[PDB]
């Protein structure tokens, strides 16, 4: 896989982030978890963490996988990384996201997300408190 540049435009909630990819506006949402919808429980916290994470971060990249770069409403599907660090992983490893969506083609971090998962489990850590 290959990282590509990115710019934030802004900040959406825990699993979803508009930056301007190639020049064009675009929804990424990212690969292989599922936050809480912001009306639910830690829905704030990882909507936060996300925010916090691309904010802050000098550089931002995309990472598409092997197979759909779009989803049915038309967004990025990608893996997002901050100054080098994956936002999809790190939002797992603290229990605010659960490893979901996992399609075949479009799972090459499968492994490393749900040895995230793991650890934020045996951590009881958030959605796993
Ligand atoms: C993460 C991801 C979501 N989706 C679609 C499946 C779900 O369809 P449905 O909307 O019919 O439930 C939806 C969930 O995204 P959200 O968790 O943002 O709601 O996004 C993909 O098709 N591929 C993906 O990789
Ligand atoms: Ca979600």
């Amino acid at each position: 896989l290959h990282k590509e540049p990115a710019t934030l435009i802004k900040a959406i909630d825990g699993d979803t982030v508009k930056l301007m990819y190639k020049g064009q506006p675009m929804t990424f949402r990212l690969l292989l978890v599922d936050t809480p919808e912001f009306n639910e429980k830690y829905g704030p916290e990882a909507s936060a963490f996300t925010k916090k994470m691309v904010e802050n971060a000098k550089k931002i990249e995309v990472e598409f996988d092997k197979g759909q770069r779009t989803d049915k409403y038309g967004r990025g599907l990608a893996y997002i990384y901050a100054d080098g660090k994956m936002v999809n992983e790190a939002l797992v490893r603290q229990g605010l996201a659960k490893v979901a969506y996992v399609y075949k083609g479009n799972n090459t971090h499968e492994q490393l997300a749900r040895k995230a998962e793991a650890q934020a489990k045996k951590e009881k850590l958030n959605i796993w408190s």
